[PDB]
């Protein structure tokens, strides 16, 4: 059933109001805006928009986790930083250890944000080291590199349904039998801060800031900056291995508008059409089926009425069944996040479908009376809905329309205990890090909004991540206790943990093999002192599952010219 | 047979010393160098700084083409100001596409069915614009982002299969040649453009020899050498068309060699650093590529060579060839190896398909171009009793009964790899030659090209096929002019009085608007100058074959920040 598919298993994302996927989902089914609201000219004049959808901490990284000198890392644009940084993050999320899947494919998309600009004249050895490093090449092959990645590994590039160009090249490569996983990220990162814009004639951006889709009221988009890598995996194997799938991606198709329209920065309602139509041929998934759809979702005067048509004239070939799939878009939460745009709707998709869940779509409060939702397939998500049990599995659409007329649409589907004490294994580079990685394991404990299996918790830690040269071990027989502990190792209180300082990995011994509490105690102790342990070993008669859980906590330094 | 293969039908160039793909191969075919190397005197005019000319590291060489700010926006109907927008890549890419698709025999908007792929450098060139112009901010950004290259060239040639932008640094062109073989195989479309370009923002003459560069001393190129010290680089354009190869036999096409398999990988983490080459992914990817063509290595007569003349590089390209080629045949010195980056240097994303286009025209002509700037074998690495020979001379392809084959090499800095394996494949007057363009001026220009084609062809050229051509090879545009003719020197008269403004024997249409056996030649002749939408199908009792001929002649106004 699964031989087209492709199993979501690692999300790591960076977008406006959210520090990661699971706070993105919150925000989202909360109705969350994450646009923020605030030069004389600019200031008086009054058609300035005073408005900024951005992430935090573009300048932060941690080079000499990479082997990266501060020189370099100077030199390398935000992009490139942070699509690394989440492309360790993402594989972590999965739960493996990056240099373990060296079958894995890399698609990378990013802005031309003319970042080497930036350094001294003089700089432009360097001139040639900084060029390099601001060639668009550089992001996905210093990822494959980093990470130990040997499938084939370039940056995609389309304007607007990049990321879902990234998409479509990793569900090949997969499908193919090319590669067994594929990294896919997006990532517009502008090299200046640039409060708000000045709305007006020639332009198609909001009189207000925000992106109304669907709305009466809408005329125009809005743009925002963010960062997301996402990570897939052959569905069977996936299914076989017992990973943590977020949904499924059964498939995907491209085409171009060509010239049959006006205008070069035009929509097209003709390749919008026939690029829906391509999928639903490609998949053999009947419309009927199809729960949800993530729109383009612009927000345009235009675009938002041309959108509706092509989905409707595409449905009608189908079926007659009205108010049966929602519509949406992401960018009435966080703007148009350019190369980024399809993964964040991705994302919300993914999510959407994990937790049988539709998010609402935002600033809406009236149809355009252009369009014709009543008597429809269609109605606007505007409100949470809990996704019914049903016999088919829920299925969601996904549309991604670029400036240059590269059109994208994908549909993807839902896919649907141990006895303590437990022991959880933390490392990282150094002290500094290793502390904050317990702080952030820590925080992760307090702030999940459900309870946490530490059976699933400590395996993922056993086996879903890299043994560096700084370790502590923590036994715990439940969460508050195991929470108790951090705080002691966080507080310096480090007496009774397990402890290992520039520990070098080595390979278990005849020797060393040679009651399950004892043992337990045994194998952490050799693993603090980087014996390469079989954590198979603690499993006899359970089956723990690998989970979402905090990933390597970078540092945050900052280089920036 | 040809299932899996696809056709190269169009080729368009521009490369340093080469105006087009016939004059590259003439001086490939030479052993010409088009490196140029400036006097004292040369620098001095051109400006150089007397303390680079006294430098004694200084390397005084530049590799390049002529006119990189010539455009002709108003054919694309592109507005001056948004041709200053434009980066030089941008527009010589589009350019190029629009000629390989006429350079193939085809009107544009007559096969939608084209996926298009283009690379290109990140040149900075949007930073040469005033301040306050970064509406023109958002246009001039759009117009910097690197998917406005492949879907400018869709919607302005009437492309509709899958658009957008690979990049993999100088491995990118066989990306896009891979994503084109891709594509045409798997019956998403019929056709595609394959492009690359790297063209510097500035004329910076020469270079400063120095440690931890890996640049020639000398500014030659001198691949698989004792005396390599490293690579220097070229600047140049290209754009081919590639066509799914039973639909261009059956539709007879002008074929110049048929692509059968490629493939890519990346090094991953298993060298030393991320500026290094790699044995071990080179030989793998050239494994996977033998593997999935099944074409056995005695069958392969050419090599062209990644071959940078590096002092590592030359050595490990050459120990992956014989490791993998070692466990098919014993055979010996019966493949060559070369590397046009001998001829041209470096041309970066336009690197692999320079190699290209040197393996389809040796194959097409059935003659090996010899590599140049190489006396002596590089004691490192060891030719002798091996299947490789440098192919350091003409050499002519025996007649045989298996088809020649020849492969190509392309590694990136990064560590994507990609190999490729090519193949050969093997009326009476008077005649109507239609030629029609946007204006008088451009009309004459285009009389003025042909004229010089006829003048510079090596070999005679059946008027037959040239004027069947420009019949069905060429859009129909509105200033047109007819020569009907029975030899190639009566034509060439023709178009001489035409040029000199003696042409009131020339049947002319100007302004002309389209709309549905000597005497019924003129007839047809007279109809379609007034723009009738004629049958040029002439031919009831002929088989005429388009061929290579002259191009689109564009305007060549400068535009420039």
């Amino acid at each position: 059933y699964f031989d087209d598919s492709v199993a979501i298993v690692g999300i790591s994302c960076q977008f406006p109001g959210a520090k990661n996927h699971h706070e993105f989902w919150k925000q989202l089914r909360e109705g969350k805006e994450s646009v923020r609201f605030y030069p004389e000219d600019l200031i008086e004049n009054p058609d300035y928009v005073p408005a900024l959808s951005t992430i935090e901490g573009k300048d932060l990284f941690d080079p000499e986790f990479f082997h990266i000198s501060p020189k370099d890392a100077e030199f390398m644009d935000p992009q490139l930083r942070l699509l690394l940084l989440h492309s360790w993050k993402a594989v972590e999320d999965a739960g493996y250890v990056s240099k373990e899947i060296p079958k894995t494919s890399v698609y990378m998309s990013a802005s031309n944000n003319s970042y080497r600009s930036l350094l001294p004249e003089k700089t432009t050895p360097d001139g040639y080291v900084s060029w390099v490093l601001a060639q668009s090449g550089t992001i996905p092959t210093m990822v494959s590199h980093k990470l130990g990645l040997k499938g084939p590994s370039y940056f995609v590039h389309s304007n607007c349904s990049s990321s879902l160009v990234g998409l479509y090249s990793a569900y090949k490569s997969i499908t193919s039998g090319e590669s067994e996983y594929a990294l896919v990220g997006g990532a517009t990162l502008h090299a200046a801060t640039s409060i708000g814009y000045v709305h007006q004639n020639g332009l198609n951006f909001s009189s207000d800031g925000h992106v109304k889709a669907f709305d009466a009221s809408a005329d125009g988009m809005a743009g925002g900056e963010g960062a997301a890598v996402i990570l897939l995996k052959k569905a069977s194997q996936a299914v076989q291995d017992g990973d943590h799938i977020y949904a499924m991606l059964r498939g995907i198709g491209l085409n171009n508008d060509g010239a049959d329209k006006v205008g070069f920065y035009a929509p097209s309602v003709k390749g919008q059409t026939d690029v829906i139509q391509h999928v639903l041929d490609s998949t053999n998934i009947h419309p009927e089926t199809i729960s949800y759809i993530e729109a383009h979702g612009t927000g345009t005067t235009l675009g938002d009425p041309i959108e509706m048509s092509a989905l409707q004239q595409v449905y009608k070939r189908y079926t007659d069944r009205e108010q049966y799939c929602g519509i949406g878009s992401v960018k009435t939460n966080i703007g148009h996040l350019d190369t980024a745009a399809g993964l964040a709707g991705c994302i919300k998709v993914a999510m959407s479908l994990y937790h049988r869940e539709l998010a609402p779509t935002i600033n809406y409060t009236s149809p355009n009376p252009n369009i014709k939702f009543s008597g429809s397939p269609f109605y606007v998500a505007d409100k949470r809905k809990t996704l019914p049990e049903r016999e088919t599995p829920h299925r969601a659409a996904l549309s991604s329309f670029g400036l240059g007329g590269t059109n994208a649409h994908a549909i993807f589907e839902q896919y649907e205990d141990g006895q303590p004490p437990y022991i959880v294994p933390l490392s990282a580079r150094n002290k500094q890090r290793l502390t904050a990685y317990a702080s952030c394991l820590s925080g992760f404990l307090d702030e999940a909004e459900n309870d946490v299996s530490l059976h699933d918790l400590a395996y993922t830690y056993q086996t879903g991540r890299e043994a560096m040269e700084e370790r502590a071990v923590f036994i715990s027989h439940d969460r508050h206790d195991l929470n108790r502990q951090l705080q002691d190792f966080i507080n310096g209180n480090d007496q009774n943990i397990l402890r290992g300082e520039k520990v070098r990995s080595r390979e278990v011994s005849a020797q060393e093999m040679e009651t399950r509490d004892e043992k337990l105690k045994a194998l952490a102790a050799l693993w603090v002192e980087g014996a390469r342990v079989d954590w198979g070993l603690l499993y006899p008669d359970s089956a723990p599952q690998r989970i979402s859980a905090p990933t390597y906590p970078f540092a945050e330094e900052r280089f920036w010219p």
